[PDB]
């Protein structure tokens, strides 16, 4: 096939164009994300009961909706959380593949149906049905610094005039607020009530049918009568528009004339619709707007856009108000991007430079420089074929695949040279018997590196993407160079090449044959040497750290502050206030800015959590180690334990938000006999005893939910109501508006729709005495206290109930003890909970459900990609003994990865993992060759296996050595990177420089030992 | 393009002093102009719809609501015209 | 029903419109809402969009506008469907 | 028909319509079916 | 039509690209598809 | 799939005939098909 284009060299360009083209068009319509999708879909419904508990939300809304999410199509599980502040979090996870917006429609249609079950409030408020996607794009705060405007004017601001715009930008898929906009609070005062003879209801049914919208008609309307000549519709109601003309609202007239409107016994004022997030910038009150990066979108465009359309907003503000961002990832994903092109065209110039320092001929440098930047190109039109995005970890799939572009260039290009001048042919003719000495060799190395980097791809579950992204990225690569090796290498080695530091190479290279022959002298001892190697890369393989990815210091960090239970939302001020001054004061040059939110945290959405999200100075400003994120927060969790109020611990964000800490389990006990929640309590307790008689294997095994608090329960006597007179209901409606606020109705504000709320004035419902206060109007207008028919206790209860597949279950976290895999300790795991109470049942989730289904698929997808790549080689080669004189080589570039592994302190990640493959793939490369010359040499000229060896070895040490120069220096500014996203690059790039300077110093002196030895033994 | 309508607006606080309530005085003035469907029945096996309009001659003028007569609490019937008003404003019969 | 132009675009058109925004191959997109109080907010896809899977992000991007919407049109229910723009054919029927 | 209109006018010049279209184009239109209340611009009584 | 008025002189450019890099590649000159890409005026020209 | 070779047939009343005329119409069909065992065989109501 070379063979067509050394005699057609227009074609051959031609049909390089169109690679160049392809690629070049794929390059602008390929989207850019830091992340592909890795996540299982998840789709997860959201309800909202106002003023409930756990237990009210779990058995009229999470039991409700569970009984009713069958029939849906590839569900992997589903897991309900039922919180204390009245909301629902149902999360149902499917399968890999699944379609998200048809797993939304059905779970959403589900809903729908079982919709009439739910109570009124829950249908008034309404459930969302939403997927469940990547963290945040970017995150848009919008501050006051004058103070003029509260946290609910800012937000009200917000949600009118900048989530309508911000919508409207390409590529935001969605956008979240982190406030309340505005919502008519009616602060009823008990007080006035029981003066005015009056109770809540009536001011709940005087506003219902004070404020709605009702038909009306027309003038003239059909059917008219004969003579008609007008027809006009007619209007009768509108929704009142003002404060103080819902403050006129008619609640009673007595006997005299009383006239009492509503503002007599309650104050009518514009509020937020919750209360319970209260959210600052750097101590001044704030707000937020979470954005979500479209499906298909560019990362870097469709967040510099809206930075745009947000200066554009800029001129028409209130004074004093103005835009900041305390998180955004598009700076770190660029720059990452950038380091990434820079690492390719550092590569692109160092292999033209070593390969002019080779080879001193000028002229046949530029045909890699030409041949090598075109596959680049190819590539992404093969990612534009496969829909893929320009990903984090596909750039550094081409990182590793450029030591693989620039080494199939380097051989041919060299042998070309080495034939026209050992031989002195035409570049024509050189260039022909060049291609003809390796017309197959090409073929069987894209065999075997494709058999080794597929299979990788077909790995399940969350990790099998990670995994498919680099076998992708590196498989058309691969089939790529094999054609421009095929195809652009020729034409241009007979079109672009003359025909017709030496002295010492040449000395090593004669120094060189003399101690492999040497070797061959005497191969008994070169074969327990590579025993030895080979027990040595299993011993250092078998004791290795294991991770997911390598965290990164993107910028920015988080604080968490969980008070103990019963904590106000005062209680967490003061304690989430010192966080922000210390980030502020004693690291001043390092925190650029904080956004603390109060009552929200990460187990929980009570008033005793919070989270600061901290985000640090540019890279730039942040010298040294000392500066870096992991060294900062450190020194904040040391520094923050002096706090004995609360739990504060500062942390550094995953590489994925999705899933970490790959060596951790998500046990799960369930409870499938309806023993209740204080014997699943007792089970989960007993299990962690257990697990704490266990330090060396399981380490940290903590529960993922909250002990029962204290609670007040009221027991109404229903004997005493009848007798009194008093209905069940009006006292149940007094309560719940009185202490947990009703939404009534709606009205309109300047053109938009708010909620009319209706709840007591605080200092009515802070302590428990308060509810003597509270006035219940009986039938014959007689007002009964709640102490006359009701009692009142303390009693414990669960602030936060959680549900696995429709049943009662404990979520238990914990990791596996150093030295010791996961999968190791689930099984002790299960075991353990195989001793605990009757009907009591277990369960893993998340990451452990997928290592439990996926099993040990990787022994077996290894084991047929070892079948495949023997078989491709016993095909290139004719006898099946040659084929293991290449599979022997595998250790030695395994071995120097894992020395620089450990020497280095990296952990056995995914990074890892590929530059270990790529290592392999090369050095089989290299001894393929090695071997095919050798055995061309013995059959085409008749040697007697050591001179042809020698020969062989002889004329394959300068490219091996320039391949192995230039891919060296070309990633070690990857592995002495200590910037911004130095974690990602120094870990696939110290490994992959320690495997090849081993798998190319000691390989060259044993693929000849192993091609010998297994020559004269079958 | 824009069409004059009709305004008609109701005293809450004199129609509550006269006996007649809110949630009378609108569904009454919708049944009687708009047209209210009632429920369904059977015709020919089929379900169709149930319609209380009122009767072509007596809403066809501005000054022909004045004969429509709400029955207060007591059980006098109370004039609409005593506690309603009337106006002729414009507005678009269609937005686009 | 009963609303005039003006008040529905506000409290439906201007509820509905803005949500529609992350919808693939969407050209544009135009509403009216008459007098009669319907409203029709379409919109028109790239050209080899799929229809039918057009419809069902359409579908799923307006629930989440439900509860926004005031509480009449939720007995009315809105109807979201694929459609065309021109009668393919007229069927008169007469009596002769 | 203009703003404020009614069916009976519209029935006018829709029965104008059908009768030109009847009377002077009859060698080419030999049917015209006039819907008055529906039109491509909106809905109401003064469309057709 | 605005669309395809926009999007005219793109697809010629394209149409004329690849009948030039498929002649060049058939007939294994440069020459040869530069005297076939000056008759296309006159064969255009007709057509307006 | 598949009633082994046995058709099912609907006796459908479009003119609002109701249920005492439509089951009159089946009582009279299945006279029918009685007169005729030649040809059909075992020709019941699927129906309480």
């Amino acid at each position: 096939m070379p063979n067509f284009f050394i005699d057609r060299p227009i074609f051959a360009w031609v049909i390089a164009i169109i690679i160049m083209l392809a690629g070049g068009l794929a390059i602008l319509k390929l989207p850019v994300a830091q992340y592909p999708t890795i996540a299982p879909p998840a789709v997860t419904i959201s309800a909202s009961y106002p003023g409930a508990d756990a237990k009210t939300v779990q058995d009229t809304v999470t039991q409700v909706i569970e009984q009713n999410m069958n029939g849906i199509d590839n569900l992997m599980y589903m897991s309900s959380n039922s919180d204390s502040t009245g909301t629902v979090q149902i999360t149902l996870t499917f399968e890999s593949g699944t379609d998200a917006d048809i797993a939304q429609v059905q779970v959403q249609n589900k809903l729908q149906l079982a919709m009439p079950l739910l109570p009124q409030e829950v249908q008034q408020q309404g459930v969302s049905v939403e997927k469940s996607s990547s963290s945040f794009l970017m995150v848009v705060g919008v501050i006051n610094t004058d103070g003029t405007m509260t946290q609910e004017d800012i937000s009200d601001y917000v949600a009118a005039n900048m989530k309508d715009a911000i919508s409207r930008t390409s590529g935001v898929g969605d956008v979240q607020l982190f406030g309340s906009q505005y919502a008519m609070r009616i602060w009823m005062n008990p007080n006035e009530l029981n003066k005015f003879q009056l109770t809540p209801v009536d001011v709940i049914t005087a506003i219902k049918a004070q404020n709605a919208q009702v038909a009306a008609g027309q003038l003239g309307g059909t059917p008219p009568v004969k003579g008609q000549q007008l027809n006009a519709s007619i209007i009768a109601q509108t929704r009142l528009t003002s404060t103080e003309e819902f403050g006129k609202i008619l609640l009673k007239v007595n006997q005299d004339g009383s006239r009492v409107l509503l503002r007599d016994v309650a104050k009518i004022e514009l509020g937020g619709e919750n209360y319970d997030i209260i959210a600052e910038f750097n101590g001044q009150p704030a707000s937020g707007l979470g954005i979500k990066l479209a499906t298909g979108a560019n990362a870097l465009d469709t967040a510099a856009a809206i930075r745009a359309e947000l200066a554009k907003m800029e001129p028409f503000f209130p004074s004093g108000l103005k835009i900041v961002y305390p998180y955004d990832t598009t700076p770190f994903v660029k720059i990452s991007i950038h380091e990434v092109v820079k690492t390719l065209v550092e590569a692109i110039i160092l292999v033209f430079l070593v390969m002019y320092l080779f080879l001193q001929n000028f002229r046949a440098t530029l045909i890699p420089t030409i041949a090598v930047p075109v596959v680049l190109l190819g590539t992404f039109a093969v990612l534009a074929a496969f829909g893929f995005s320009i990903n984090t970890l596909t750039m550094f799939g081409m990182v590793l695949a450029i030591g693989l572009l620039v080494d199939d260039a380097i051989v041919v290009v060299e042998n070309v040279e080495r034939v026209m001048a050992e031989e002195g042919l035409p570049p024509k003719e050189a260039t022909r018997k060049s291609m003809g000495q390796i017309q197959g060799a090409l073929v069987g190395i894209a065999m075997v590196l494709s058999a080794v980097f597929v299979p990788m791809a077909f790995f399940g579950g969350s990790t099998g993407a990670i995994y498919r992204q680099f076998s992708i990225t590196i498989v058309s690569a691969m089939a790529l160079s094999v054609l421009v090796a095929l195809i652009l290498t020729p034409a241009l080695c007979a079109t672009m090449l003359k025909p017709i530091f030496n002295r010492m190479f040449e000395k090593s290279t004669h120094h060189y044959t003399d101690s492999v022959g040497g070797i061959l002298r005497s191969t008994g001892r070169y074969l327990v040497l590579y025993l030895i190697i080979v027990v040595g890369m299993a011993y250092l393989f078998v004791r290795l750290p294991s991770s997911f990815l390598p965290d990164e210091d993107q910028g920015v960090f988080m604080t968490m502050v969980q008070l103990p239970a019963g904590a106000t939302q005062e209680r967490t001020q003061k304690v989430l206030n010192e966080v922000t001054h210390y980030y502020l004061t004693k690291e001043k040059n390092n925190v650029e800015s904080v956004f603390a939110v109060n009552g929200f945290g990460f187990a929980g959405r009570g008033q005793n959590t919070g989270i600061a999200f901290v985000s640090l100075k540019d890279w730039a400003d942040r010298p040294g180690e000392e500066n870096k994120v992991e060294a900062i927060t450190m020194r904040a969790t040391r520094a923050f334990s002096q706090i004995k109020d609360a739990m504060v611990f500062a942390f550094n964000l995953p590489a994925i938000v999705e899933l970490g800490t790959a060596t951790g389990f998500d046990f799960e006990l369930i409870d499938q006999a309806g023993l209740g929640h204080e014997k699943l309590t007792q089970a989960r307790n007993q299990l962690l005893a257990e697990a704490a008689k266990h330090p060396d294997m399981l380490t940290s095994v903590r529960p993922n939910g909250l002990e029962d608090t204290p609670q007040f329960k009221i027991d109404i006597d229903q004997e005493k109501a009848q007798a009194l007179g008093v209905s069940i209901n009006d006292i149940n409606t007094t309560l719940g508006a009185a202490w947990g606020g009703s939404y009534v109705n709606d009205f309109i504000d300047r053109g938009r729709v708010k909620k009319v709320y209706v709840m007591s004035e605080a200092k009515y419902r802070m302590l428990p005495d308060d509810i003597g206060d509270w006035y219940v109007r009986a039938a014959d207008g007689q007002m009964v206290p709640f102490s006359a028919f009701s009692s009142s206790r303390w009693e414990y209860g669960s602030p936060r109930l959680e549900r696995y597949n429709g049943l009662p279950s404990m979520e238990i976290l914990g990791q596996a003890a150093p030295g010791k895999s996961t999968g190791e300790a689930m099984e002790l795991m299960e075991q353990l909970a195989s001793k605990l109470p009757t009907g009591v049942g277990y369960d893993w989730t998340g990451m452990s459900y997928q290592e439990r289904l996926s099993g040990n698929q990787a022994p077996s997808l290894y084991a047929i990609s070892l079948i495949v790549v023997f078989l491709c080689l016993a095909a290139l080669y004719e006898s099946w003994s040659i084929p293991f004189s290449v599979m022997l080589v595998v250790p030695l570039g395994v071995i120097g990865a894992l020395l620089a592994a450990t020497f280095r302190g990296l952990t056995n990640d995914v990074y890892f993992q590929v530059g270990l493959l790529t290592t392999i793939g090369l050095s089989a490369k290299n001894a393929i060759l090695i071997v095919e010359f050798a055995k061309d040499l013995m059959d085409k000229e008749g040697k007697g296996l050591i001179e042809a060896t020698l020969d062989a070895v002889r004329m394959r040490l300068r490219p091996i050595l320039m391949t192995s120069l230039a891919f060296i220096l070309g990633v070690m500014p990857l592995v002495i990177s200590t910037g911004a996203g130095s974690g990602a690059q120094n870990a696939v790039g110290t490994g992959v420089m320690g495997g090849m300077v081993t798998a190319t110093v000691l390989a060259i002196f044993f693929v000849p030992v192993f091609f010998v030895v297994v020559r004269r033994r079958f």
